[PDB]
């Protein structure tokens, strides 16, 4: 190109192609990215404060230790571009088209580019209120671009902390610095002290002798780009497995053969369960034949120590448990039952909040997903199962056992449209996780490479080793990210006689939200991604 | 054919073909099926009573809520033919041949037909004790036949409720109507009230806005058959995995290298465990070297909250646990220990009971399967494992934890000959069950399609919309189902020097049972299907 | 075939095929039809009573003369099978699939058959309460089948009077006799008498000298069918034009360039219309430049003498006017404004009512269709249009003029799912109608031929010319109609950023309707067929 030729165009429109039972979705996305000169040109390793609302005393007996943010990390001068959110890609009407017409979807491949690089230096004349800023584009300045296609850098592209390209095509995007954890010990003893009601710090430190420090420079090759230059990543092919776009309402009581019933006679009458019937029960039960004790081949859902806080080497964390809905147990609407492994997105103006300077939030309670719902305290167990009822003993109620086992069938959450991550890195361990607690797609052979960008340091006349920022000219860049990810769906067709409830906005919400304001402010709606019902087995 | 030509024959004999280490079993089965005019020509959706022996009060503190039969369902006018039981296929001597000569077996493919359709209308003349019935075959009447080969209907072909073609070749079979569950909430709180000793209904209702209604007519294509007509399903090919025809007696103490022992000298003496030996223990143990604390690679069996009652969206159900034998713990014969995930078949005259008007029962306690036996209260855990014994603390006994994990190896029940189901539908969920609590074969790609039959309604002169059965002529049909399923076994050969105990009748039983009576009444014997012992590892 | 072979099968399932922007919908439908012996074997010509609720006096000044049912007709012994309703074809979930995924649809071709003919004679023995009916199938009896593929018979297949094959696949259908109007004069003078407030009959008579009588026998060839016989119509190809599956919200004030506006500043402020602007107005207006008087190229909608009663040769009728919504004018919900050329379906158990012995009704007020809404009394006209406002004179308000003209653009109603007709006969006149007030498809070259059926008369031993029904044996038939119509849609894709409101049940309704009952009773929902919004110009 040159100084005066643009190196790319803008395509943010998505494509649907229906042939047979297959549906190809080509999602185009384009962003205008504002980049600033790095705060420091150096890599920094440091630990942090314990975080806000962490206990300084034992008044709460240490139940507040779940508010630990403590950690250690390497501060990279680079910046991360991840398009790892749904909604960086599709608009609300495009995701509605996806989930109405597709029963499941996969990731096919990903492309992305960077072009129309503009680097400006900001100069100031005069002083005081007479100070005048001038923005001069530096035509010979460089932008540094690193993509690790070999996945040799630590992966932090999880959309957690919602650091991702924004969801609204016409607004500018602003990157966050690339940073990763180093080895540290944070171990908190909540059993400490007499009566074992006190919490105590055991070890909180950076672990230096075991630590790993990998810079971007010695790891991946870096492209240096002027104004007339562009960058393409090349094709990336996913290998994942499809995600279900439907939700399952069947429990193990909704599942198999139906208990023999005598039909009702008139419009007010109910069916009657037949008393003497033949079939397979579990224990010695031969007379009750309760549909409850009917033997089945599998079991849908499992119990857990809901809100399991694992106090590990790095600190307390949550061990999630299975997703489901508390709607069958809900009763009072005011009380909010979080126990279905619910999640909550806290988001901002670029990520689909209408208000600048304040953040909005969405608690996904997973209401459509029932039949998987297992509240651990509601369960029980008996010593024996037979024609006799056990006594006060022989019967236990509130336990909180993990009942995951070889016979259980569960679901995952699925796509969570605006704020949910798309793919995920697979942990490199002897036993790889069977499924993911958040991201619908697990990458079997390496996640899409991380695109890291940096402005090359632009130095003044004098260069002093003692100097940091006083030594470089104040600089910023704006450029354009474009990307294309392609999806493969499977055509959804009616499986029932009656009308479906088709995808749409969340229940209590209206449509004046989600539409631009007099100032241009609007939100993106939550789209479940498991949308319409389907049979399990 | 025509009115006066028969459209098929009767083949109920089974074939064994031995070539090399492979053995092909071709099971032929033929049934004479009696069908009646549907009670109603319409689809009905209704819920039921809570069931017999369900509590109307809190006297039992709500431990009787396991007797819940409540549910909701769509009443289809159609009728189900499922040959999904073992024993619809093989007679007792044919299944003995299978389990003596085969170490494992698979399902190969299934064929089935319907032919020799006979439809009669029953007319009555006179009134009172002079009333005379006449049975006239209606040559132009139709039989409706629907097979869903695409598995688009809810699957209820689980042989639970023993609704399946009968086990005795020369007796007539009688179908049950096809029915499936709809979406309903049944949630029972057994923690309710002060002291948390009371039970309460939370939500019991049909869930209408989320409900799915699929008729047979809008789903699958229906064949209309006269007398001279027949129906073949076409070939169905299973893809499953083999089932083990042997039982495993080895626990993790029966498994690996043997503790070093000094042999006995004379006929009364025992071996002595050598005191100072070298090897891998678990904790700091270096001196005891108890075979108990020898490290092993795996563990055989797992604990569970035996008789786990999961109170889910549809109601309470049992979360099974692993099958095993209580025989090592049995002691007193009178007490019946159900905790090995035992099952009980309640069956009737056509399904292998000798007495009409009464039902017999068989409690399968799984006695041969040991080494998998884990009674959860009998276990323990310690804080540390070392050359020292822990104190009163540091040692816990009755826990009921699920100990299934990454190192565990377990079995399933296997074939349960007369009353057990053969195959099963795989639940459509993110995590598919690792194995099945009952049916020995899991269908990876769709279960054999369900054959639904119906008599077309035969109407009188006048047709009134207000009329139901007063509008159609009283009609019934008899026809002949034939089917062929083929099995692939692997030849069993002696692995030991000493004599085996070969398959036969259950222990306490005699042979005057299982043989016809002066009236022709007899039972079919339970055949374990895991019959002879084998080594695990 | 023969007596004992069935001549066809049952396929009621619908198919969707998506390739590119084209979508083929193959609708299969199958009905079980109950036919009775004709009331008379002869053609009858007669006139009727004036009808219920017609005035016998002048108390209402003759405004009740709109309740005239009077007419004359030829009574044919034959019976009509018309599948001319939407909903004879698709179920609610299949029509939802159509209107979500298609922006417009055409009719492609139609096939239909008749098979599995069963003819029974009913005999009675004894007398009194001892009387015994016997139903004997007469194997040599005939069914008469006439299809006029040349459209030489009068066409009465308009689904008006909802005489059409039923909407529920599993219920029996019952035909109505074929009948058509003859030439009669009915002329009512509502101007009669002094003060012109009285109504009077002018001429009410059958017009015999001009009358036309066409039997089925001398017109079309008739097929005679035994039990082992079937009938296929052959292919019929439609030539029609597509119907729009979207509704238009734009009026002529929603349409073109927008009035110049000064945008709002903060969240509560509104835009301000700019005062001095340049553009094309209508009259001498140069200063006001009201968006109202902006010249436009076309005009959307037209006024009418709403509820125009044309007193013609055959009697009073309604001259419809354009369809639109009264929702912008609605205000009070209790008052029901009918003036948008609304329609009302009155239907019964087979046609989608849940209650037998009572009828339900649906008033289609066409609420989504706005921008076409022209209430004639709300309009006005002025003498001159200029910078001056006219006086009390020069301005007229309540007029009721027909404002249809050369510049107007209007819509039609579109598909009305359960009860609406599909196609229509084109009147043979010098000026053919531009569009249709009800049926979405006008047949340019002949409507699908009318299928007329009749049982051949089955006579007793003696045949007397004086005898009518006393001469023929009491007979009825049941048989099976199958048909296939194929549609061509155009793929609907998102035209907007925000979420659509997707097709579903009518607003105030719940889903416990539309789903089967404990007795099996349910309704079919109204599906608009103009479902989602779209831009006009």
């Amino acid at each position: 190109s040159g100084v005066g030729h643009s190196t790319g165009n803008y395509n943010n429109r998505t494509e649907f192609y229906y042939h047979g039972d297959e549906v190809t979705i080509v999602c185009h996305s384009s962003r205008h990215i504002h980049l600033n000169m790095s705060e420091s040109e150096e890599y920094k390793i440091y630990d942090t404060d314990r975080g806000p609302r962490f206990p300084t005393d034992q008044t709460l007996q240490g139940r507040d230790t779940i508010n630990d943010s403590y950690h250690a990390q390497v501060e990279t001068p680079w910046f991360l571009i991840n398009p790892n959110s749904w909604g960086t890609w599709m608009n609300p009407a495009d995701f509605q088209q996806l989930t109405t017409t597709c029963r499941e979807v996969t990731l096919e491949h990903l492309d992305q580019t960077l072009d129309n690089i503009v680097i400006k230096t900001v100069s100031k004349q005069g002083s005081g209120a007479e100070e005048t800023t001038q923005y001069n584009n530096d035509l010979t300045a460089l932008l540094q671009v690193a993509l690790d296609k070999s996945n040799q850098l630590p992966w932090v592209a999880d959309n957690m902390y919602l650091d991702s390209l924004g969801y609204i095509p016409w607004r500018p995007c602003k990157l966050k610095q690339y940073s990763y954890h180093v080895n540290f010990w944070n171990t908190i003893d909540i059993i400490s002290g007499p009566q074992q009601n006190q919490w105590q710090q055991v070890k909180k430190e950076i672990r230096w002798d075991d630590l790993q420090f990998t810079p971007i420079e010695t790891t991946t090759e870096i492209d240096l780009l002027r104004t007339g230059d562009s960058w393409t990543s090349g094709p990336y092919k996913f290998n994942t497995k499809p995600t279900q776009l439907s939700y399952h309402w069947q429990s193990t009581r909704h599942t198999g053969s139906v208990h023999p019933t005598d039909p009702p006679n008139a419009i007010g009458q109910q069916g009657q369960n037949i008393r003497d019937i033949n079939g397979w029960q579990w224990g010695d039960r031969s007379d009750p034949m309760s549909a409850a004790t009917r033997v089945s081949n599998f079991h849908i859902g499992y119990s857990w120590p809901e809100w399991r806080i694992h106090y590990g080497s790095g600190g307390p964390a949550i061990n999630p448990g299975a997703p489901f809905s508390q709607a069958p147990w809900s009763t009072d609407p005011q009380v909010r039952l979080t126990q279905g492994a619910s999640e909550k997105a806290i988001f901002d103006y670029n990520h689909g909040d209408d208000d600048p300077a304040h953040r909005d939030q969405w608690w996904q309670n997973n209401l459509p997903i029932t039949g998987q719902t297992n509240w651990a305290p509601k369960n029980a167990h008996q010593a024996n199962l037979s024609s006799n009822v056990p006594s006060r003993q022989e019967f236990w109620t509130q336990d909180y056992h993990n009942t995951f086992g070889p016979f259980t069938a569960v679901d995952d959450v699925g796509i969570q449209y605006p704020w949910g991550a798309i793919w995920t890195k697979t942990p490199d361990t002897t036993h790889k996780p069977m499924m993911s607690a958040h991201a619908p797609f697990i990458c079997k052979d390496g996640p899409p490479g991380q695109l890291l960008v940096k402005l090359a340091p632009n130095y003044t006349e004098n260069l002093q080793t003692d100097g940091l920022g006083n030594n470089r000219i104040v600089t910023y860049a704006t450029f354009w990210w474009t990307g294309k990810l392609i999806l493969k769906g499977k055509l959804r067709l009616p499986r029932q006689f009656n009308l479906y409830n088709l995808p749409g906005r969340p229940r209590g919400t209206e449509a004046k939200k989600f539409l631009p304001n007099e100032i241009g402010h609007f939100e993106l709606p939550f789209m479940p991604g498991r949308c319409m019902p389907n049979y399990t087995m």
